[PDB]
């Protein structure tokens, strides 16, 4: 799948979204 779009800013918000989480840890 070529929606390596949806990964490439997945991984980006998924930085994010473990630095949301991480920001309380």
């Amino acid at each position: 799948i070529w929606l390596t779009a949806l990964k490439f800013l997945g991984k980006n918000l998924g930085k994010h979204l473990a630095k949301q989480q991480l920001a309380k840890l």
